[PDB]
């Protein structure tokens, strides 16, 4: 009954191992994994298959350029913390992997994940790293055709196509330098959209994720913890500055999964998927967001924070208009009480 229960209501996060056939259409591929009920966990992994590279090497970046590159301090007790950010000035690529490896920043001794994540929860408010996040690039090769973060071809953009608005890591593709315990606090992407992660290369990149199903209960929790925050922005989890222990969301009942992603695997989020993690070492990834037509109606919905004048706000007047024709005048008039099912697929 109800084909939702396929990712048996366990919404746990799926690993799937797509054949080069299915993985050269990325549009028809993800339908295809929301069928799997990939969806319900919040985030997913795809291992691309074997004989695929969207680079022949990365040995010729040394010399980019890391233009914004932050120090991350952490401050708080028992599981629950605030992320400041400091912007350093400019650095080149190898530059940072220089302090990336050097024993005063490098990946501490450890055995099983287990141990390496208890490490991490013991020490993140020490030592502030430096995180090369936020550059504007590709590392994409531009013939390879099969899941470019450059040029994916979803819906998303009818933004750039209807008004010619750009929008950096949202419609545009973003690279992230990482190091030993650089991390990204909790939180779903920008107008609840997908966010697609490709790890080029490096230590590997550890996610947490909350069920979309459960994402309200997590904002409860995060503003029972943070009452002054959530009084100063109605999402104030978009600040991207709250960091949550695993212990403290086991301990409040709250549903999450972990999942460690390697060099050359894809993570992928879903619209309302909240999700954070840390770094292990030295590492490379890319990521933008996408759309499709099951995020209409998140994206019709999404709580955008208000304080910060400067926070990413698309317009859905598009999207009804043309997906949604049939409701664009109920909803245009502010009154279209549409509810959401977070276990229902694309069809
Ligand atoms: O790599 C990070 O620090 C964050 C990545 C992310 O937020 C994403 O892929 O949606
Ligand atoms: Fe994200
Ligand atoms: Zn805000």
């Amino acid at each position: 009954a109800s084909e939702s229960e396929t990712l048996n209501p366990s919404a746990r996060i799926m690993t799937f191992y797509p054949t080069m056939e299915e993985f050269r259409n990325f549009s028809r591929y993800i339908a295809y994994i929301e069928s799997q009920g990939a969806h319900r966990a919040g985030l997913a992994k795809v291992v691309p298959p074997k004989e695929w590279k969207p680079r022949a090497s990365y040995d010729d970046i040394d010399d980019l350029v890391i233009p914004a590159p932050i120090q991350q301090l952490v401050t708080g007790q028992s599981g629950l913390f605030t992320q400041y950010n400091i912007q350093k000035k400019a650095m080149t690529v190898r530059e940072f992997r220089k302090i990336a490896n050097s024993d005063k920043y490098c990946t501490p001794r450890y055995s099983e994940f287990e141990e390496l994540e208890r490490k991490y929860w013991k020490n993140l408010t020490f030592n502030p790293p430096i995180y090369g996040a936020d550059v504007n690039g590709t590392l994409y090769e531009k013939h390879v055709d099969e899941w470019n973060i450059g040029r994916l071809r979803t819906i998303l953009d009818l933004v750039e196509k209807e008004s010619g608005i750009t929008i950096e890591g949202v419609n545009t593709p973003y690279l992230y330098f990482g190091m030993w315990k650089t991390s990204f606090a909790w939180h779903t992407e920008d107008m609840d959209l997908y966010s697609i992660n490709y790890l080029h290369f490096g230590e590997p990149k550890s996610w947490y994720s909350v069920p979309p199903e459960h994402g309200k209960r997590l904002e409860r929790l995060a503003k029972g913890f943070f009452p002054g925050s959530a009084q100063s922005c109605e999402a104030f989890l978009r600040h991207k500055m709250t960091l949550i222990s695993p212990l403290m969301l086991k301990k409040y009942g709250i549903p999450f999964d972990k999942v460690t992603q390697e060099a050359g695997e894809f993570m992928i989020t879903f619209p309302y998927g909240y999700h954070a993690g840390f770094n292990h070492g030295f590492n490379c990834a890319e990521s933008t967001n996408f759309a499709t037509r099951r995020w209409i109606e998140y994206g019709k919905q999404a709580v955008l924070c208000s304080c910060r004048k400067d926070m990413v706000k698309i317009s859905m007047d598009v999207f009804v208009r043309k997906f949604q024709p049939e409701r664009y005048k109920l909803w245009k008039a502010g009154k279209d009480n549409t509810v959401i099912d977070h276990t229902l697929p694309t069809p």
